[PDB]
C-alpha cells in the first residue's frame, strides 16, 4: 500500500485500491467487465493495482503503437511474470529480453507461409476426421457440444503438426498421448493468491512446484526425446526445430519447452474460437448461408480446400475477423516497462505493467457502430481500410505479436470450410441465446455452446 500512491502522484485517474488487495476485488465480474467499466468511467488512460503491482491501461492508438512496436526492444520487451514455471522459463512466450529475441529469431522461420503451406495437407486430413465424427452425431439427431468436437479436432491438428502423432482423439480420448496433452484461469484461487502474495513465486520455484503439471511435462520431455532419437536417425514443428538446432542454436530442453507451449496455444484457443464462430453462424443463419455459398463457389462439388483457395474466400475472412472482434480470447495485451520513459507526452515509471484492454477496445462504441452486434460487413474490403490496427488487435501487434497467427487462421479456416461443405448448424432449445460470457478469468461462454447439426 506504499506503491498505492503512484497513480495519484502522476495525476492518472483510477479506482481507489484496498490495502494488499489493490483493486482485485473488482475482478468479480471478470477482466472484461472491469476493463469496460474503467474505460467508461475514466477515459483514455487509467491506473489500477493487481495487489501491489501498478497497471496502467492505455487506449490511444498512437501510444499503443509506441508500446507495442516503436519501443518494444528498448523498453517494453516482456510480459508480466505470473507464477512458478520451472524449466518453462525457456518457452518463447515466457522468456525475456535477449533470450526471447534469440528464441523468436530461432522459431520465426518455422511459422513462414511456405512452411504453413506444407502443413495444409496434414491439417486437411483431420478435417476429414472431424466430418465423419460430426456425421455420426448428425445421423443420430442429438445436439452437439462444440467444445468437445472442436477440441478433438484442434488436438488432432496439434499432435500431427507438432510431432507426427496421428490420433483420432475424439474416439481415442484416452490414449496416453492425448491424456497428458489436454490437461490443465488467472482469477482462480491460486493466481489471485499469487497476485496478493507474489513473494511466494520464488518459494514455489525452489520447491519445483510448477503451474505446468509436472507429470504432463515429464511425459512430453521424454516423449520428445524418444521421437528425436527415432527420427535421428532413420514436416512438423519438431522436425523444423530439430533441423534448426542443426546449426546459439536451440538447446534440447529449450526445444521441449517450445513444443509444450505450441500445444496449448492452439489447443484451447483454436477450439474456443471455432466455437464462438459456430455460435454466431448458427444464430445468424444468413451469414451461414452466405458462407456456404462462397465455399461452394470456390470449391464446387465439395472440392477439398487448398492453401490458395482458403485465401481466396473473402467472406470467410470477414466472419473470422468479426468473431475475434467480439471474442479476443487474450482480452488484454501486456508489457512491463523496464525503464523510466515518456511516450506521447506521458511519463511512465519503471516497473509499471502497461496494458491494452483489447476486449474493451473491440467493443468501444467510439470506434465501432453497434459494437455488440455480429456484423461481418465491418471487415469488407471496402470498410476494412477504416479499422485501426491498434484498436483491433486479436493477435497482438509488433515484434511480440502472436507468432502463430497465420497458422491459427489457416487451421481454423480449413476447419470451417470442410464442416460447412457438409453441415448446417442450427440452435437448439438448449442453446444459450444470447450467449453469456464466463465471469471467470477466461474469455469463454458461461455455458458450453450446444447446437443442432444437419447433413447437407
Ligand atoms: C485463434 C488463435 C489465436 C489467437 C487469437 C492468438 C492470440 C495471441 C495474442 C493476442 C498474443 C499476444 C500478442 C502480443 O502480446 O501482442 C499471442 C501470443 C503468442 N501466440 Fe498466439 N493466438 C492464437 C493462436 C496461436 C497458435 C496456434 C500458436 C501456435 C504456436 C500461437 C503461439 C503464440 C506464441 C508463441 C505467442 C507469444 C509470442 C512471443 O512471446 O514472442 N498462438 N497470441
Ligand atoms: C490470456 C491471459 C493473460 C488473460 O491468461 C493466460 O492464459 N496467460 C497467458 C499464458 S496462456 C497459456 C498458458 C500456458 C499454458 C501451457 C504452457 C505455458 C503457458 C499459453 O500457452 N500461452 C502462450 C501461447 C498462447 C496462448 C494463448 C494464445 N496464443 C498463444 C499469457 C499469454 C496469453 C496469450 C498469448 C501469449 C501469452
Amino acid at each position: 500500500t506504499h506503491s498505492h500512491g503512484l497513480f495519484k502522484k502522476l495525476g492518472i485517474p483510477g479506482p481507489t485500491p484496498l490495502p494488499f488487495l489493490g483493486n482485485i476485488l473488482s475482478y468479480h465480474k471478470g477482466f472484461c467487465m472491469f476493463d469496460m467499466e474503467c474505460h467508461k468511467k475514466y477515459g483514455k488512460v487509467w491506473g489500477f493495482y493487481d495487489g501491489q503491482q501498478p497497471v496502467l491501461a492505455i487506449t490511444d492508438p498512437d501510444m499503443i503503437k509506441t508500446v507495442l512496436v516503436k519501443e518494444c526492444y528498448s523498453v517494453f520487451t516482456n510480459r508480466r511474470p505470473f507464477g512458478p514455471v520451472g524449466f518453462m522459463k525457456s518457452a518463447i512466450s515466457i522468456a525475456e529480453d535477449e533470450e526471447w529475441k534469440r528464441l523468436r529469431s530461432l522459431l520465426s522461420p518455422t511459422f513462414t507461409s511456405g512452411k504453413l503451406k506444407e502443413m495444409v495437407p496434414i491439417i486437411a486430413q483431420y478435417g476429414d476426421v472431424l466430418v465423419r465424427n460430426l456425421r455420426r452425431e448428425a445421423e443420430t439427431g442429438k445436439p452437439v457440444t462444440l467444445k468437445d468436437v472442436f477440441g478433438a479436432y484442434s488436438m488432432d491438428v496439434i499432435t500431427s503438426t507438432s510431432f507426427g502423432v496421428n490420433i483420432d482423439s475424439l474416439n481415442n480420448p484416452q490414449d496416453p498421448f492425448v491424456e497428458n496433452t489436454k490437461k490443465l484461469d488467472f482469477l482462480d484461487p491460486f493466481f489471485l493468491s499469487i497476485t496478493v502474495f507474489p513473494f511466494l513465486i520464488p518459494i514455489l520455484e525452489v520447491l519445483n512446484i510448477c503451474v505446468f503439471p509436472r507429470e504432463v511435462t515429464n511425459f512430453l520431455r521424454k516423449s520428445v526425446k524418444r521421437m528425436k532419437e527415432s527420427r535421428l536417425e532413420d514436416v512438423d514443428f519438431l522436425q523444423l526445430m530439430i533441423d534448426s538446432q542443426n546449426s546459439k542454436a536451440l538447446s534440447d530442453l529449450e526445444l521441449v519447452a517450445q513444443s509444450i507451449i505450441f500445444i496449448f496455444a492452439g489447443y484451447e484457443t483454436t477450439s474456443s474460437v471455432l466455437s464462438f464462430i459456430m455460435y454466431e453462424l448458427a444464430t445468424h443463419p444468413d451469414v451461414q448461408q452466405k458462407l456456404q455459398e462462397e465455399i461452394d463457389a470456390v470449391l464446387p462439388n465439395k472440392a477439398p480446400p487448398t492453401y490458395d483457395t482458403v485465401l481466396q474466400m473473402e467472406y470467410l475472412d470477414m466472419v473470422v475477423n468479426e468473431t475475434l472482434r467480439l471474442f479476443p480470447i487474450a482480452m488484454r495485451l501486456e508489457r512491463v516497462c523496464k525503464k523510466d520513459v515518456e511516450i506521447n507526452g506521458m511519463f511512465i515509471p519503471k516497473g509499471v505493467v502497461v496494458m491494452i484492454p483489447s476486449y474493451a477496445l473491440h467493443r468501444d462504441p467510439k470506434y465501432w457502430t453497434e459494437p455488440e452486434k455480429f456484423l461481418p460487413e465491418r471487415f469488407s474490403k471496402k470498410n476494412k481500410d477504416n479499422i485501426d490496427p491498434y484498436i483491433y488487435t486479436p493477435f497482438g501487434s509488433g515484434p511480440r505479436n502472436c507468432i502463430g497467427m497465420r497458422f491459427a487462421l489457416m487451421n481454423m479456416k480449413l476447419a470451417l470450410i470442410r464442416v460447412l461443405q457438409n453441415f448446417s448448424f442450427k440452435p437448439c432449445k438448449e442453446t444459450q441465446i444470447p450467449l453469456k460470457l464466463s465471469l471467470g478469468g477466461l474469455l469463454q461462454p458461461e455455458k458450453p455452446v450446444v447446437l443442432k447439426v444437419e447433413s447437407r
